[PDB]
């Protein structure tokens, strides 16, 4: 039932894998790296489910040749990775000493990548805020100091890495804001009914400042591009015959994603958010709005799952962050979104992936889109013998259906998606979950010196994209 003469995806379509600095690098105090808020957070008892940290992780800091060889063997055309801020500026401040070793490390890495024929896609901030900034002025909570400090940090990296064309400011600012300052499950583990909304505002302004500097001084040097990465799981009404559930499903998307995307594309927060949050949701100064409005060269999209959404009869409470809705995996009729994984929040729903691609496109005038993270955990995978971990059949199917759902969205709906990055390149430190939860296409033997064994899914992507991408 496949058309015989379709053009398929554009030839310059990028695809590869994605990692985060703290989740894989290790070497937390090597070559002058300063502490991040996640370094100190892991020191607090009971904050990490398996009592681990990122002290060693995958030891990717010392195995750059290995990871590149791995990437090249999987046929990856592009590679998304993040840069540890406290490796560059150990204290993080714009008047703090710059660590040349940290700069040279990533500089050397980009060169090694480029020689292997792999295009770097770099994330500036993947949650590892330098601990010092947090202590000095409250870190992400500071509306004045942090956007200035991040602006400088971005500029240092733009200047230090002239060969890089693809830049990302923040990865999932929502995850820095609500788990870090609302529920306290992520660093710096604070719990507040106001601070997440303050942080999210500061992250947007800091983003806009970096984008401004990049566009003015560095972008035209090598025809580059820059954008923020926003996560977001799609939604469906718990009871479609109930209009309140339909409106609730839409509202949830606004609280999840439009929270950041509406100021970036339209100029202000969604009305639904202002209605519920009121004075708790900051207002853009004329200067801040100028920074934020139109500060996306491309739309960076992280996507994983989908949910059924049920409206709530009782009023929104102060600690509510989702938009006064129930996030479910079953609808009124008893249908299930998908099967279980090792993550309680993740259930495979490839249709939601396409729906989110379209939802973004229709709302923001079909912008350039990069899927900077797709992936899944696998239920009880950590309890499996090495022989059976490599049989990533569940994850193989996940990628096979999601990527094909993306294909339909691109070739049918005409979604301007330009790239797809699989999360993750290898099993790593999944934050509060620790190493128990595995998202990698490559198995990492933590007990036997973090040796890398490509699972079945790692090998399935190259043939799949060869089929879906034009010649």
């Amino acid at each position: 039932l496949v058309p015989r003469g379709s053009h398929m995806l554009p030839k310059d379509f990028q695809w590869g894998f994605a990692t985060a600095a703290y989740q894989i690098e290790g070497a937390i105090d090597k070559d002058g790296r300063g502490p991040s808020i996640w370094d100190t957070f892991c020191a607090i008892p009971g904050k990490i489910a398996d009592g681990t940290s990122g002290v060693t992780a995958c030891d990717s800091y010392n195995r750059t040749a290995e990871d590149i060889a791995l990437l090249k063997s999987l046929g990856a055309k592009s590679y998304r990775f993040s840069i540890s801020w406290s490796r560059i500026i150990p204290k993080g401040g714009r008047d703090d000493p710059v660590n040349q070793l940290g700069i040279d490390h990533y500089a050397q890495f980009v060169d090694d990548l480029l020689e292997a024929g792999i295009t770097p896609f770099i994330t500036l901030f993947h949650w590892d805020l330098p601990e010092e900034l947090h202590q000095r002025y409250g870190g992400l909570l500071n509306r004045t100091e942090f956007p200035l400090d991040f602006e400088n940090y971005a500029r240092v990296m733009f200047k230090a890495l002239p060969k890089v064309r693809n830049w990302i400011t923040f990865n999932e600012p929502l995850c820095s804001a609500i788990p870090g300052y609302g529920s306290g499950t992520f660093a710096p583990g604070r719990q507040s009914t106001t601070e997440p909304w303050i942080v999210g505002h500061n992250l947007l302004v800091a983003h806009g400042r970096a984008v401004k500097v990049y566009r003015d001084e560095f972008k035209d040097l090598n025809d580059g591009q820059i954008g923020i990465v926003l996560n977001g799981d799609f939604t469906y009404p718990w009871d479609s015959s109930d209009p309140l559930d339909r409106e609730a499903a839409e509202r949830r998307l606004e609280f999840f994603t439009a929270w950041y995307a509406d100021p970036i594309y339209l100029g202000d927060y969604p009305a639904s958010m202002r209605k519920q949050l009121g004075d708790r949701l900051p207002e853009f100064t004329p200067e801040e709005k100028a920074f934020v409005l139109g500060s996306n060269d491309f739309y960076g999209m992280n996507h994983y799952t989908s949910n059924y959404i049920r409206h709530r009869t009782s009023p929104a409470t102060a600690d509510d962050t989702v938009g006064n809705v129930d996030v479910l995996f079953y609808n009124k009729e008893g249908q299930c979104i998908g099967p279980e994984t090792e993550s309680s929040w993740l259930r495979p729903c490839p249709a939601g992936f396409r729906d989110f691609l379209v939802w973004i496109s229709k709302r923001y005038n079909y912008p350039k889109i990069y899927v900077t993270e797709n992936g899944t955990s696998l239920k009880g995978e950590n309890d499996l013998p090495k022989e059976k971990i490599l049989e990533d059949d569940f994850r193989v199917n996940y990628y096979n259906e999601y990527i094909r759902a993306m294909f339909t969205a691109a070739t049918l709906d005409g979604v301007n998606v330009k790239g797809y990055f699989a999360w993750s390149l290898m099993d790593n430190f999944e934050w509060a979950d620790g190493y128990v939860t595995r998202f990698g296409v490559t198995y990492v033997d933590y007990e036997n010196g973090q040796q890398r064994f490509p699972k079945k899914s790692a090998k399935s992507l190259k043939p799949l994209f060869d089929e879906l991408i034009a010649k």
